[PDB]
């Protein structure tokens, strides 16, 4: 597909090729669902700068990795720290606060898309983070976790991802496929 030839030329090898992995361990292909696939390399890039983002080794990442490789890192980190096991993976854990992360990237309002999550949750200790293709964010508390700097860098590559597809002619059947 065009979609496809897309997202694969414009992430990076290596996020394309952990977007394959973890599609095809839940049974997807990535060359039908190929909106699917497009929205697995966003959020892989995204978790990956913001645990570039911060200080050093601040972020154990959870996200790209196979799931019980994830659970067993997890269960290390609970049983290290002392955290409630949530029910959900998340996509990271903050050393420096102490709490799981969830990434979230959005077609719609951050509101709605975290109500959605944050009552799927229902954990209440897992911090939870959501981007938009439009420059918004929403986080838990208000914490943002990182500085503004790396924050805006995200936003500003998320709506470079979406001027890119519309060019394409592909972000219309994109936000309209989530
Ligand atoms: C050189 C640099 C590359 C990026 C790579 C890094 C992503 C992340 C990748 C893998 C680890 C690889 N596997 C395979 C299985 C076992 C295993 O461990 N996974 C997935 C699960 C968690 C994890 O770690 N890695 C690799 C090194 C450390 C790391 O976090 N990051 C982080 C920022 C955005 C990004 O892409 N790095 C490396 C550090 C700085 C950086 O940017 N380049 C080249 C030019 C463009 C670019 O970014
Ligand atoms: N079909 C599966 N493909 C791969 N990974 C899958 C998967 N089912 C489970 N996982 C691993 C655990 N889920 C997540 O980590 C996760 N889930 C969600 C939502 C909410 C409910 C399911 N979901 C979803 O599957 O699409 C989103 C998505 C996007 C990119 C990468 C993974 C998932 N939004 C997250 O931001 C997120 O990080
Ligand atoms: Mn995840
Ligand atoms: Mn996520």
């Amino acid at each position: 597909s065009h979609m496809e030839d897309f997202v694969r030329q414009c992430f990076n090898p290596m996020i394309v090729e952990l977007a394959e992995k973890a599609m095809k361990e839940y049974g997807e292909d990535p060359k039908i669902e190929t909106n699917k696939f497009a929205a697995i390399c966003t959020h892989l890039e995204v978790c990956f700068m913001y645990s570039d983002g911060g200080s050093k080794h601040r972020f154990e990442i959870i996200e790209g990795r196979d799931r019980i490789m994830a659970w067993t890192v997890v269960n290390s980190i609970c049983n290290t720290t002392g955290v409630e096991k949530p029910k959900f993976l998340p996509d990271l854990y903050d050393y420096k606060e102490n709490r799981f992360i969830e990434i979230g990237v959005t077609r719609r309002e951050v509101h709605i898309y975290y109500l959605e999550k944050a009552n799927k949750i229902k954990s209440e200790k897992t911090h939870i983070h959501i981007f938009s293709f439009t420059g918004e964010e929403m986080a838990t508390k208000a914490d943002y976790t990182l500085d503004e700097e790396s924050r805006a860098r995200i936003k500003t590559r998320l709506f470079t991802i979406r001027q890119e597809m519309a060019s394409r002619s592909l972000w219309d059947s994109f936000r309209q496929s989530e």
